[PDB]
């Protein structure tokens, strides 16, 4: 196959980036266009940035090669969060033109460092919203495409349950009206190690009404095969009297060498098999690290299981350590779900939750916004979280499944709003961050000498100010903000009291006043990922098609 | 594949919408042309708007992609009502030009709001015709191709049965004259799960004079096999004294795993078999509340789970002694005692009271129309007309002519009536403009948005399109170059009866349309128009 | 596929109609050309209008789409009558140009109404020929391609059997000479409801020497299944002594629900099965209407069967009502054939035939030409008709099968001549019909005011007179009628005494004098069917190929 080198490669890259930019950005705004995508023998017409991005194809192999570097990182890999795909493509285009305008390795290490300092302001500027706070309705209204009914319902579900963070599932209903099912049940991060251990021996959803859990810390492989045989047979022989089946062996990871051993151990005692159900189930959790250790401690407290460091610790056990529960559990390939929790168990969980809360109370104000505190909050939410199943209804079949997706967008938005934070929308938080960072470095008289040389005198600082305006421009062009002159220009005063336009109503004010917000994690990740992809495209000189 | 963006996308869209307009509109009028469609190795020649629309194909993929957005919503999705497809494509093309003429997002939100107020007027203008009302004769006389005898008989069939909506079946008779068979009986949506359970064990028509029905909600498969064995044997052993055979197990769906189990359960008790008839019949229905109607008709208890069959009593179990005719297509009730009809009428009033307390917009929704379909099933009589004539061909043609009359009268009472000839839309637009302008409270805002812009005036020109195509090349457009409406014509409209050749009012002559068809054409036309106008990108990959 | 609209659709329609016209009309006349059709690896050379029309194909789909509208209605659907296909295609072309010349919906409704009054004149003008009348020879001579031997023989067969109308079948013989086989046997319109009831259980030709028939009036479906079980078992149990197998249940129609029931009823009594033959056979008749009721009465009289209104009437029966015949019958999938009729039965048939004849004797002269009288005559002919089998011979194999077809044309001509009527040939009857209708409307002073405005002053009446001439022109162009001037023109005097030319002899005279005749039904149907197809072609604006 052909080999492209030199000015032609940088030529192809510039063209593909341009065409992808034009197709995705046209979706944004009040004059927001619509894209008509062909799929088989049907037609799907949409204005969704992610769905547009996923579907763009090119004929030439050289063109498709570049296309898989701009779209696919924020398209195929981005499965957890759909939002912020339009933003990432948009910023990539912006920052690519910045790397081309200031060429050479010396400038590049300055650009990368300034943008990194802008990212440090956005992470600081994020407003941590509380459950009771009415701002959630504004976020819910924006994410629902101006739905008055849905945004009221979902905002109430979080606000009424002040103390517990609700987990929400969605199913296609039958009626015209919606129906809500509230349940006091917890969601756990454990899942099957092997499909054989489930009901029907093929990775099914096993429902239980009694168990005896044991939490191991170590990652289990071929080295621990003997320790499992010694451990399992000790409990089955000696401590069978005070044991409710099945025995759950929760751990970090179960390798295939260990799983095959535990399959044979189930076959060793065929008397304890009830209706096909295996009496021993290995259960893995995707955590890792010393931060990740304490998630298994939550798993231990929920199910009255003892914490064990080594696999060989299964031998040295007693009636004080072993505790078989008689509640209700639903094991699954994706995740396990608890349901029936006795008042005696809920006392133990709430006491353990208070222990985590007390640790957060005795930390500094700066460390409250850190990864440590937010993870410890994620621990609490898992320990005190309720399951809600909403069955969405409507007039037809197509209107139901579309409304299901519109519900899912609102749930994802409100979850991430309470989790990560909130920033002023309308393309304002990025302009505030850049203009903040330039002013901070210039005003700080210690490093002002170096800061002026690298950024201010170069014209990097000024060119970066022009880039932050991009989003605000696309949203509020062809409207009454850009009416007085050819183009609107920001000043020092506008940073204190920003100016936007509510497209639904038709009024001018501050994002804080009107109520336009974005999720912090989406906007931050867009800048991080936009910087990385821009750098790659600017510094590529060769395309190999063989 | 290729990616089309910019002026080219709006270039293709304009072309395809143009071609589909020309092909479908040519069908309308007295100079209604004919379309020659190819199917296999034959030729179908027709002037039916829907059939033309369904069949138009394009060679280019881009062109075909757009074609599926303009035709297919009023073609493939529209299965319940065939009429109002020529009307929707017409309005789509009209409103598309209105959006291109006033570009930019501010104008668009003003158009969408004015048209929304026009829709509200049509829903108000709609004459909801009653059973006893003599206007049905005018609809019957038009639809039967000026038949004096047929329009009289069918209109009398509806008018004499004031209180019950008659379901009419048609059969090819034997005599010159027609013969009518009236029956006080209801049609039900239940049918055999397996052919074995019928009379003769081969899907026959089993006639019964007594039964004990039980309505289950769940879909039944291999998982419910044990629950059926526990359920059936409980009633046969314990509650045999107050039980009239056969036991009817009505449900959503019976899978083959469950049907085979219930076949063996019939064989388990051979003493209860009378003249071959199986004493247990599973019955499926193709909508949770439709089974509630089935439950009320046959005095059956509503049951969520299959295991609920065990926990039952004389209070819950009620064996009827009426008359039922089970069938592979549908089941038919006949003998209903005065005690049962009190329960059915009380349940029918409960559905009617729910419809009384809804908004005016929701009365034309799927919710209200489904609930009306529930009522008509609960209060409907079966009539069998055997159509006769001189030859064989004259009979079967007269059968079709009867069927068109039934379809017309059903839809007239069901949906509503509006002045035909493209008059109701002109009355709606000109009404809404005058109402907003005359109302001195909002006259300041109304003038700025609609009147001064030229939106109001351009929208008046659009409503004329249908009246133009129907009555161009005739004596209305004779005096001058083009006919123009005035203030006086709204009070007393002007059309032309193409059959007779006379000028008058639609009320006088007798030209009417179904209300739901014309309303939904405007709604669906507005949505498809907006999408077409606002599309700038086509993805062919 | 492509979509053709506007002036191009009308462009194609005109061309295809033109080509088909030229090919089929060149066949007609004394200078009647020949068409050389390819079939497989052989060559068929013919001057037959129907065979030419059936075989014309086009390469383009648009052209072939139209071709199936002009040929196929008088080609594929027209199976009963082969003759009058050259006439129909000719008239289509003519009337198409009449609709194009006077466009607009107001003119069209006037054309259709005038042509309709011409049709009414042709049905009035029809000469009802009698069996003894010698004119049949002239019809026989023209249809046989001037055969002196064949036209003499077939004309004698009808003339000698004065009273009974002979049914003629044809078979490929062995000798050089022909051989005639006369049999006193009747043809009935009954046939198998299902193929299972025949000999071999696969729709074979069951031959019988005894039966007991029962004629039901009603159309039988799922509703009559119980009435059949009660009916059949009543006769099999009670009245078995005076019953000759098989039991024939003749009716209007047997649906598949009823047929399956009667299959099981045969299996119920296996003792009465003789050599595979089912003892119960349902038999349908294609009639419909209350005119059609009396054909079953003929069926009842032939086989000594009782007339029954309801299916439940089978129960209430007795030795006086039940009568089992011991003649000879041949059941068939197409039709049933009676053979052996005893002198006692022939007395009953002749008495019933006289009853129908007496009804015709006491009607008005106008009603003798109506549908009522002609149907009642068709009843008589079925009740008194004899079977004749002619085995046609010749010198080779090909000369025999060609002579078979030439016999079949003569039979079809003479049958329809006596049945329908006779009109003056040479394209004269249509000229007399048009010129009659115009003169009648113009002369009638009551409607003369309206008639002149619609037809005369418009020029429709004059243009219609020119079209009737078309057939007469094609036949007698390039001969001594068109000799004195450029073209022959009709006058007032020629309507009283028409002028043609006998092409065999070479003489000028009246069609009545010389002896040129046409079958009335062929010429009438050609005008009706030609008008309908002309209208469709003129009014088509769109062609869909997808």
């Amino acid at each position: 196959t052909l080999l492209v080198h030199g000015k032609d490669a940088q030529g192809i890259i510039k063209q593909v980036l341009s065409e992808v930019y034009d197709a995705v950005t046209s979706t944004m705004g009040p004059n927001g266009q619509l894209v008509m995508i062909k799929n088989g023998v049907s037609t799907k017409t949409t204005k969704d940035g992610v769905t547009v991005a996923r579907s763009i194809r090119f004929a030439d192999e050289a063109h498709e090669l570049v296309n898989r570097v701009i779209t696919e990182p924020a398209t195929k890999t981005d499965e957890e969060c759909g939002d912020g795909t339009t933003t990432t493509i948009m910023l990539t285009h912006a920052l690519y033109h910045l790397f081309k305008d200031f060429p050479g390795f010396q400038h590049h290490r300055n650009i990368e460092d300034l943008v990194e300092r802008v990212i440090q302001r956005l992470e600081s500027m994020a407003i941590r919203v509380e459950v009771d706070d009415p701002r959630l309705y504004q976020v819910a209204l924006t994410s629902s495409n101006q739905d008055e009914k849905l945004a009221r319902l979902v905002s109430e579900l979080y606000a009424n349950n002040k103390g517990s963070y609700p987990d929400i599932e969605l199913k296609e209903g039958v009626n015209f009206e919606d129906q809500i099912e509230q349940t006091t049940g917890r969601t756990i991060r454990m899942f099957y190690a092997n499909p054989w251990f489930a009901k029907g021996h093929q990775g099914g959803v096993t429902e239980l009404t009694g168990f005896t859990a044991f939490v191991i810390d170590r990652r289990i492989d071929k080295e621990d095969t003997q320790k499992l045989i010694d451990g399992v047979n000790h409990l089955v022989k000696t401590h069978k009297q005070h044991l409710a089946l099945p025995i759950l062996l929760i751990a970090r990871s179960f390798e295939e060498a260990a799983n095959s051993t535990l399959m044979q151990l189930n076959a060793a005692h065929p008397t304890l098999v009830e209706d096909g159900r295996p009496w021993l189930i290995p259960l893995s959790t995707p955590v890792g690290g010393a931060i990740g250790t304490s998630e298994l401690q939550d798993i231990a407290v929920m199910l009255n299981a003892p914490m064990l460091s080594d696999v060989a610790d299964l031998t040295k056990l007693d009636t004080h350590s072993i505790n078989g529960q008689h509640g209700q559990l639903e094991l699954g390939g994706n995740r396990s779900i608890l349901k029936s929790t006795t008042p005696k168990d809920e006392d133990r969980i709430e006491q353990h939750a208070r222990g985590i809360e007390e640790l957060l109370e005795g930390f500094s104000l700066s460390d409250k916004f850190s990864v440590r505190a937010r993870y410890n909050e994620r621990r609490i939410r898992t320990l005190r979280g309720k399951l809600i199943t909403i069955s969405v209804g409507g007039e037809t079949y197509s209107e139901v499944k579309e409304r299901v997706d519109r519900y899912e967008d609102v749930v994802k938005a409100i979850r991430s709003a309470l989790e990560n934070g909130i920033l002023p929308g309308g393309g304002v938080s990025l302009v505030k961050a850049v203009f903040g960072t330039i002013k901070e470095g210039l005003e700080d008289k210690d490093q002002s000498a170096e800061f002026a040389k690298r950024y201010i005198n170069s014209g990097i600082a000024n060119e970066l100010m022009r880039l932050s305006t991009i989003q605000h421009k696309l949203l509020f062009k062809d409207t009454a903000l850009y009416k007085e002159n050819g183009s609107f220009h920001f000043n020092d005063d506008w940073l204190n009291t920003p100016t936007v336009m509510n497209l639904a109503t038709g009024e001018i004010g501050t994002p804080e006043g009107l109520g336009i917000y974005d999720t912090a994690y989406a906007s931050i990740t867009a800048l991080k990922g936009g910087l990385q992809t821009a750098k790659i495209l600017a510094t590529t000189k060769t395309l190999i098609l063989g």
